[PDB]
């Protein structure tokens, strides 16, 4: 279904998920909203993944708890528990971001994106060639 090439970093510590897109860090609140923000300092936007088998990953919340999941009509949700819409393929892209397609809905290439506005994008609405998918692990 997709291309296998992958990004060289490690899940041995937590990270920030950056999207060049509108300059903001993926962030899953407690009330199970997902969305994002220019503020450093948040404590929502801390995510340590997990490979649960090669390139296919799992972003959970640090503070939370919760695992980011994309539901049946491509909206981004913080889930209590780990379930088949939780795992995602984590790629490299343009030889340097990360992106995060759902795996459930792979077939339709669903990612993980974020508006220029800070407000999650759909899943029908994301696709090869956006910025809104590009994403830049970095430290906390």
């Amino acid at each position: 279904h997709h291309h296998f090439n992958l990004p060289p970093g490690n899940y041995k510590k937590p990270t920030l998920l950056y999207c060049s897109n509108g300059g903001h860090f993926l962030r899953i609140l407690p009330d199970g909203t997902v969305d994002g923000t220019r503020d450093r300092s948040d404590q929502h936007i801390q995510l340590q993944l997990s490979a649960e088998s090669v390139g296919e990953v799992y972003i959970k919340s640090t503070e939370t708890g919760q695992y980011l999941a994309m539901d049946t009509d491509g909206l981004l949700y913080g889930s209590q528990t780990p379930n088949e819409e939780c795992l995602f393929l984590e790629r490299l892209e343009e030889n340097h971001y990360n992106t995060y397609i759902s795996k459930k809905h792979a077939e339709k290439n669903w990612f993980v994106g974020l508006k220029k506005n800070g407000s999650v994008k759909r899943g029908p609405r994301t696709h090869y060639g956006q910025k809104a998918i590009l994403f830049l692990p970095l430290p906390v």
